[PDB]
């Protein structure tokens, strides 16, 4: 579990969205596994605007923060699941690191702020859904 709270917005994994998120929907994209909903209270997470390829992520399955090197956002094939058929997930970044289902929602951060959230993983790898291109979250 996990989410990003910036201004009057809440960013979560699309496959974990609640009834409230769908009733206060701003934007959603199945190919990115993202959903953004409106909030009554102001959020104070800083979103990063960079091309950093190193950072630190939180892993709930180990109660630990781990440093990682990660790839540039791209189209990566994701195996069929209970939430989606077999497809290409866009804007995804991979790193060598531990993850298990339950770690989705964990935040990835560099020195400039929030880079993205855990969305896929396995085989000794972890996948992060990038958010640095969504400039409307700040304005
Ligand atoms: N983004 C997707 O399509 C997900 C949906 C849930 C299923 N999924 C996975 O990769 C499962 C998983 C295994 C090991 C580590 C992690 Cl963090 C995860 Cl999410 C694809
Ligand atoms: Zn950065």
């Amino acid at each position: 579990s996990g989410a990003i709270y910036v201004g009057n917005y809440r960013v979560v994994n699309r496959h974990l969205a609640t009834h409230n998120d769908w009733a206060n929907l701003v934007w959603e994209d199945s190919s990115r596994d993202l959903l953004v909903s409106s909030t009554t209270a102001q959020g104070c997470d800083t979103i990063a605007r960079c091309d950093c390829q190193t950072g630190v992520y939180y892993c709930s399955s180990r109660r630990k923060h781990y440093p990682v090197s990660f790839s540039k956002p791209s189209l990566i094939f994701v195996e069929a699941s209970e939430y989606y058929p077999a497809r290409y997930q866009s804007h995804l970044m991979l790193a060598v690191g531990h993850s298990e289902p339950g770690d989705c929602g964990g935040i990835l951060r560099c020195q400039h702020g929030v880079v993205g959230i855990v969305s896929t993983g396995g085989n000794g790898l972890v996948g992060f859904a990038d958010v640095r291109d969504l400039l409307w979250l700040d304005e």
